[PDB]
Parts: structure tokens; sequence; C-alpha cells
């Protein structure tokens, strides 16, 4: 551990615990600094009682401990790439970020930008930009007080609100200003939704070439190296110096050398550990930035494949002029042959030389998940099976014979989340606006569903028309709440699909709800649907009776609106 870096906030914690802070000398941590220790201090029932038939299936109630997290995802180490490796990671990690640059130029974010994102508080009181002042003071002399996250075991690694202003005040831009959108950068495909990645994925199916791979790489946020962590933050380099030194500390700090707080006869202690390498998963840039650096490794991959990169030059890439004319020449159509959301992705190489090129991939720890570490890939010969960002997309027609391209996941997975509420002490009236957000969420993305279509209406037909959708659906860059409105959904619906959807030639308006399609019941099946299970039978008969009674707990004295008939 670099003291200098961390020591000040490992003393600013230790203040604030001094009489209970000791060194516990059998702590677990292996490839963690450890520093100290102190003495530390659900379900939507609307949704629950719409989906009884999904009460004894365990892929649904299963989605409703953290040192054991710890101990086998976050607490490893990989060896450092070989010198070879890290120069090509650098001089593509350079090139990518100039391309990104050529018409966007950095900026600094502001508290009334990030005022305006966290209305969707601690944010209208003067003391807690005060804090935010006092830490900008310590970042701009080269000293850090409070960044420092809470672990909570996947890991997410949370902060408190002022330390994620600071961030998105010096690094939001990426996200504000789309870099990692698909025009910008070739590959990205950030600012699109759900209803526009089929499509995407559509285009490159007819780009000529190999099969569409999609590899999983295991525990992406942990395989992020020190190396990679350098190559993110070559951005500065564009930035003017007010705004790089807001940057500098930024990455100091929050990005390479990170301090921790993690919870271990029934008492409980909090330990403060550290660690240089590693993605602090739950940052604002989090996203943009996974995705800067699975679009380098893919272009590594490609450069591998097409035999650009020499076994030798993992060792020491003694020329570097081949890379430089490879990414002049090719990178732009390598970018276009790529959709990469953060840590998912899928390639369409120029030939299947790519499922064998492991070497460089492996060197930089970018391990596939499920697959023998030298074992060539699978690709997908069929675009609808590929899987990303949790889906496979589908084509459909609309009865009038125009085809859209859907998003789909299995079934138990949205039942099961949609289930889940977030917060205790909740009235019937928070639960049942989440439901609704829900429901609505299927209306506009998952009606091709059966169950889906009936469990919106039988929720949408519970609540008040009134009531205004709250709460979050999904953490998704790609949820963009539509849904989150009292529109009605068909006119919501034609919106996306039709009026907003450049992959609809055709503009004609649908108007009716049974103008939209099911998949084929052989694949509702597949994907999870409970058509034709006795169960679902009955509980669809009863449906009516069932909307009722939620109606008579929420109170009969609403307005309902019978989205079944
Ligand atoms: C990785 O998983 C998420 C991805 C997905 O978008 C790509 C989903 C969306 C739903 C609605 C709009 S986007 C949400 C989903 C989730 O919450 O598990
Ligand atoms: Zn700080
Ligand atoms: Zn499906």
């Amino acid at each position: 551990p670099n003291m200098k870096i961390i020591g000040n906030r490992i003393e600013r914690i230790r203040s604030e615990h001094a009489e209970t802070w000791f060194f516990d000398e059998n702590h677990p941590y292996r490839t963690w600094a450890y520093h100290g220790s102190y003495e530390a201090p659900l379900i939507n029932g609307v949704v629950r009682l719409l989906s009884k038939p999904w009460d004894v299936v365990t892929g649904v109630t299963g989605i409703a401990g953290q040192q054991r997290v710890f101990k086998e995802k976050v607490d490893t180490r990989v060896p450092d790439p070989q010198e070879g490796t890290r120069q090509v990671m650098s001089m593509v990690s350079s090139w990518l970020w100039k391309e990104l640059g050529k018409h966007k130029r950095p900026r600094v974010c502001t508290k009334e930008e990030f005022i305006n994102k966290v209305r969707s508080e601690a944010v209208n009181d003067p003391r807690f930009w005060a804090l935010v002042d006092k830490e900008r003071e310590h970042h701009l002399r080269g000293e850090c007080q409070s960044c420092v996250y809470n672990m909570m075991g996947r890991a997410i690694w949370y902060m408190w609100l002022g330390a994620r202003f600071l961030e998105f005040e010096a690094l939001g831009f990426l996200n504000e200003d789309h870099w990692m959108g698909r025009e910008n950068s070739g590959g990205g495909v950030e600012g699109l939704g759900l209803q526009r990645l089929g499509y995407v994925l559509e285009e490159m199916s007819r780009i000529p070439g190999g099969r569409m791979y999609a590899d999983d790489t295991a525990g992406w946020d942990t395989r992020i190296s020190r190396f990679d962590l350098e190559n993110e933050a070559l951005i500065t380099n564009q930035m003017e110096k007010g705004h790089r030194a807001l940057a500098l500390a930024i990455i100091k700090y929050t990005y390479q050398n990170k301090v921790v707080k993690v919870l271990r006869k029934g008492k409980t202690v909090m330990d403060i550990i550290s660690r240089q390498d590693q993605r602090g998963s739950g940052q604002v840039v989090t996203y943009a930035l996974n995705t800067f650096t699975n679009l380098v490794v893919q272009l590594i991959r490609n450069m591998e494949a097409e035999e650009v990169l020499e076994m030798q030059d993992l060792w020491l890439l003694r020329r570097s002029e081949k890379v430089t004319n490879w990414l002049q020449s090719n990178g732009w159509d390598r970018l276009k042959r790529m959709a990469v959301s953060g840590d998912d992705c899928v390639v369409k190489p120029i030939d299947d030389r790519f499922a064998h090129a492991l070497r460089f991939l492996n060197d930089m720890g970018k391990v596939r998940k499920d697959t023998q570490e030298w074992k060539p890939s699978t690709g997908w010969d069929n675009w609808e099976e590929v899987p990303f960002c949790s889906h496979h997309f589908n084509k459909l027609h609309l009865k009038d014979g125009r085809s859209i391209v859907v998003p789909c996941r299995h079934q138990d997975e949205l039942i099961g989340r949609a289930r889940v509420s977030p917060g205790a002490g909740w009235s019937i009236r928070e639960t049942a606006c989440l439901a609704k957000s829900y429901a609505q969420m299927w209306q506009l993305l998952y009606f091709h569903r059966r169950d889906l279509r009936l469990m919106a209406n039988a929720i949408c037909s519970s609540v008040p028309v009134d009531w205004v959708p709250t709460g979050r659906t999904t953490w998704s860059i790609h949820g963009k709440g539509e849904w989150m409105t009292t529109e009605d959904m068909l006119v919501v619906w034609n919106r996306v699909w039709i009026e907003e959807n450049d992959h609809m030639e055709d503009k004609t308006p649908v108007t009716k709800w049974t103008d939209i399609p099911y998949l084929g019941k052989r694949e509702d099946l597949w994907c999870g649907s409970l058509i034709g299970h006795r169960p679902r039978t009955t509980w669809a008969e009863n449906i009516k009776n069932t909307v009722n009674m939620v109606r008579r707990i929420i109170g009969d004295e609403e307005k309902y609106m019978d989205y079944l008939s």
C-alpha cells in the first residue's frame, strides 16, 4: 500500500471510532492490504398477490454472506501481463481515446447537472455542498480525506453522495456527452434502449465475416488491472489544467488507491482494507470505463486473430508500426463489428480465427467464463440466439405483416424482480406504484410473453389509474423508463416501436393490442412460460376475482380501469 495516498483516509476512519479501533492479527485478507478494524453498529405485496403460480417456482422466489462473496470472488490476484502485452494495451487505449475525443471535448459537470439527475434528499442541504467543497479543496492540494467505499456483498461498492458528486464533476462528461454512444465509438451502445439492441445485433449479423462471438469475462470488475486503470486514465491528456487536477485526484483515490470498509457472540466488526487494482463497482463512470477497456480488449483479440500480433510480441513489442497501421486502416471497421455495453460484448470478426485468439486475452487476465482457458470460443450462427445484456432478441411480425425485433429473457427473472420491493415501512401506495412501473415496462418491452401481458394487465387493472409509477424496475442503462408515466401505454408503445423506431420504415400506427404479437408458443415455453400448466390456467381463469380483491385492499373508492377486458 502507498501509505502517502491512503494514510489520510485511514486516519480519518480511526478518528471516528478511536475507542473501538483494534488490529486483528487473524483477519482473513490475503490479496488486500489490511489496516485495522473497529466495532460496527422486502416483497411487493401487490405483485405477489397477482402472481400466485410463481410462489412455488424457485427461479422466481430465489431472486428475493458478504465475507463469503469477498473470499471467493474479490480476494484474488492475477499475474501482471507481459511487457509487450502492456505496450499493445497502452497503444490501443491511446488510439481509442483519441478517436473518441475527435468530435467531443471533455468538460466539468456541474452541481446543477447533478441536482437535476438526483430528482428522478441531502442535495437540497447547503451543508452537504460544504462537505463537497472541503473534500474538493483537499483534492486540489494532492490529498484525500473521505473517498472511501463501503463494500456490500457480485460485489457492490457503495460511496457517499459527496464522493459520487466529485467523480461526476471530473469524469461525468463521458456519460453526459455520450462518449460511448454508438455514433461516437462505433462499438458502444450507450443511450440505446432494449427496444433497439436487437436491431444492432441484426445489423452486425449482415457484416461479412465469421460467427458472432459473445464471450463473458468471469468477474470482469475483479479482472481490471492496474495497467487497465492507467490506460483508462489517459483521457486526462485531453483535459485543460483545472479540470485535469480534479480528474487526476478522482483517478488517484477512487480508482487506483482504493480504501474500503467491509463488515465481518453475535457481534460484528468493520475492517478497513485497500487495493490498487480492480474496478470499484458502482462508480458514476464504471460503465463507461468498462466499455472503453472492453473495446480495447476486443481490438487486441482481433489483432491477434488477424496475425498482426505474433506470440513473440507478448514478451516485448519490438516495432509498433504494424499495430498503428492496423488501427488506422481497420480500427473503425472493427469497432463497428462490435456491440459493447460495459463488460458485455458481441463481436463479428472478419473470420473465425477470433475463436482461438486467446494468448493476449489470457495474458491480460481477461479469462472467459464457463470455458476451459485454452478451449476455442464457440460462436453463434443465428443472431437471434446471441446473448447480450442478459437478453436475446427475436424478430416477430405485427398483424399487418411488419417485422419488429424484441428483447426477451427467461420469464422467471422478470417476475422474480417485480416481486422484490427495496425499502421497509412501505405503504400499499408506494408498493402499488412500483408494481405499476413493472407492469408498464412489461407492456412496452415484454408484451410478447403471454404470462407477462396478462399479469401486467391485471396489475394495471388493480392500481388506481391516476397513480404515477415510481421506483426503478432496473439499474441497466438500457432501461430508458418510457413506462414511468400515466400516458396510455398503447400510445407510448406506438411512439417507441413505430414513430421513433428508425428500423420501422412504415410509420402506420398500431391501434389495438391484439395487433401486437406474442412469441410462438414453443418459444414462450422455452423461455419459461407457464401457459398450459394447471396452476397458471387456474390463475388466469380466476384473475378478475384476484384483481377485485386487490382493488378492495387499495380502496374501492379509487378509480380503476379494466385492462383485462
Ligand atoms: C443486465 O440486466 C438488465 C438488463 C436489461 O437491459 C439491457 C434490462 C432492462 C429492462 C428494461 C429496460 S432495460 C434490465 C436488466 C435487469 O434489470 O436485470
Ligand atoms: Zn477524496
Ligand atoms: Zn426468449
